[PDB]
């Protein structure tokens, strides 16, 4: 792809993050912790799951971040409406205001209703996503194989400020403890 010059500096926004989660002092990473990580409550933080998102808000223009999952065996990734409910049980779709891929038990599948089998060869160590605004368009993409496609949501219904979503899964088996990581440029 050729979406590189699209690039933007994500950070993370601790307010939004589940209580268990632990962000860098660059606000750049973010793991599971083995315990409450001795926060406040507030409305943002998202409750059931390790979920966190980006600070920066996108109305506009054409948007592209990396994200680093070396060595997990569960996480999602994409972008979500600024209004996405926080509390609670809830499935990642596009009518719930999510525009997402995971990775679950050894599949990639992307968040649609019912969800999309997706096709990898080559297991990413390095997603990259690419947002066009006006378009209404997500896409993904596998940097580990020569950047090539994973994913296009079209005819995307935004509905409201875009935020970048991150979900770095549970981590029952002992082997999903490694953090998501956004890519230097
Ligand atoms: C930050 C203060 C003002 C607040 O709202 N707290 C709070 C904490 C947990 C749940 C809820 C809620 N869901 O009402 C509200």
């Amino acid at each position: 792809h050729h979406h590189h010059h699209h690039m933007v500096h994500i950070t993370l926004d601790r307010n939004t993050a589940n209580s268990w989660l632990i962000i860098s002092k660059d606000r750049r990473q973010v793991r599971m912790g083995d315990t409450h990580q001795n926060v406040s409550d507030n409305k943002e933080r998202f409750s059931n799951y390790p979920m966190v998102l980006g600070a920066q808000r996108f109305s506009s223009g054409k948007m592209y971040w990396e994200v680093d999952v070396t060595q997990k065996e569960a996480w999602d990734l994409g972008v979500c409406r600024d209004s996405v409910q926080r509390k609670g049980q809830f499935s990642l779709s596009p009518e719930n205001g999510f525009w997402t891929i995971w990775l679950w038990q050894d599949s990639y599948e992307a968040g649609t209703s019912p969800q999309t089998t997706l096709h990898i060869q080559v297991p990413p160590c390095q997603i990259g996503i690419f947002v066009d605004y006006e378009a209404g368009v997500v896409s993904f993409y596998n940097i580990t194989d020569h950047g090539s496609l994973i994913y296009t949501f079209s005819e995307c219904v935004f509905a409201g400020p875009l935020r970048p979503f991150f979900n770095v899964g549970f981590n029952y088996s002992g082997g999903n403890a490694a953090p998501l990581k956004l890519c230097p440029l």
